[PDB]
């Protein structure tokens, strides 16, 4: 799994469970083509977004629907949605995850590189 | 001032200074048009990008370079920038802040928004 | 002013108003002295804690009661408190300002540190 | 396990290996006892620290070494460390995992309460 996407909830602390994650890649003419996509799970986790073949160099966008979440839940929230924007790149370690935490005005996300 | 940035830089305990940002706002045929542009300060704060004429009802994009920011210092970060989407003055005219805290492979982002 | 502290709300995306801060300084004996206290104003900011003259070189423990904030608007959140420990002005006076950003089950604390 | 640790860094984007974490039971004079200790591993993860037969309702909290850390690395931090204060309580979920993202100048922490 070259790609993990993990999302969590700051405000029930738990997991964000059947958030829609969609992938894309930076196409040569700089447009945003669909890449992988999936809802994280009762963990709020998304695995199997991709493969090492598939997954090579290049520039990515994660976007998250953090606002149907929200929304979901009874609240309004600020962003449209949380997006990851990132090279993946050879060189370093071999996995990607992306975490991000939500609040309702407020996600922070970091990245894991590890082998 | 309806719009301002604020961002600060985690490794140095600073503000970020000099941190390029660009605005964009979602045009009727659903493509980012630009918008307004501009660079933090000494103090990591960006005012002065639009107005309360310009800034109508719409969804915003601010986009903070921090991959721009790091390079700038000679690191090599994960990200190619911060981006910030959301629906502005939806209910009225607002004023919104939004804050940044950069790290290399990390940053955290939230909205303060008030009525004037 | 030589120690500030801000506090955000990530729930309403607005300053964490009415915020109690109680800033203790390691004593001699290495029990917690309390240095000074205060609560945030409705722009979310402490100021006035203490003086260039009374903040001596030591270890700082500013104690953010997140619990209190979070009861006081009838919700139940997870920490007793946000700690924020650091040693102060060992190379020199320092202005330093505490940030904190919380949510119900979650915060995030940075420092920044400048030279006057 | 009723009670894992995970800390991050975000300057790397890797898990925080080797940390010291403590745990502590605030006892009935209003003093901090320690309760639980250990080093995280090559993941950033402490597991193993109490049993749910120790692990009763009361006030406790985490204290990670961070400044250690940060020093390892040859990088000067802000902290002498990172606290998280909290009350266990029975009510909720069965599990605690108390996570914390590290940056020379910052910390994040939030918890994650399942079942
Ligand atoms: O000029 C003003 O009137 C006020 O501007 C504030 O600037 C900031 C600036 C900030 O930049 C932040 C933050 O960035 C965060 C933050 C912390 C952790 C995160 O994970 C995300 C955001 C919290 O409070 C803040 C405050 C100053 O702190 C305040 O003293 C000043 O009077
Ligand atoms: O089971 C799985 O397959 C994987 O679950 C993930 O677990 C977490 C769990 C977490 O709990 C967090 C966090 O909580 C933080 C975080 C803290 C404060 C912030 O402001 C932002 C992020 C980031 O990464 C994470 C990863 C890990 O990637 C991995 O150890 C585990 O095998």
């Amino acid at each position: 799994c070259p790609l993990m996407v993990k999302v969590l909830d700051a405000v029930r602390g738990s997991p964000a469970i059947n958030v829609a994650v969609h992938v894309f890649r930076k196409a040569a003419d700089d447009t945003w083509e669909p890449f992988a996509s999936g809802k994280t799970s009762e963990s709020g986790e998304l695995h199997g977004l991709t493969t090492e073949e598939e997954f090579v160099e290049g520039i990515y966008k994660v976007e998250i629907d953090t606002k149907s979440y929200w929304k979901a839940l009874g609240i309004s929230p600020f962003h449209e949605h949380a997006e990851v924007v990132f090279t993946a790149n050879d060189s370093g370690p071999r996995r990607y995850t992306i975490a991000a935490l939500l609040s309702p005005y407020s996600y922070s996300t970091t990245a894991v590189v590890t082998n």
